[PDB]
């Protein structure tokens, strides 16, 4: 799982999305930080997989 810090930028973009005052800047921002937030995903359900 990515840094906390990081958790905060993406849901600070996602309420600019949902608002339509996301720029295009911050879009692809967002974009980078929602394949670093699954990568970090996967990575955790590997260790969550090993449970009965």
């Amino acid at each position: 799982m990515i840094s906390n810090a990081k958790i905060a930028r993406i849901n600070e973009l996602a309420a600019k999305a949902k608002a339509g005052v996301i720029t295009e800047e911050e879009k692809a921002e967002q974009q980078k930080l929602r394949q670093e937030y699954l990568k970090g995903f996967r990575s955790s359900m590997k260790n969550t997989l090993k449970s009965v």
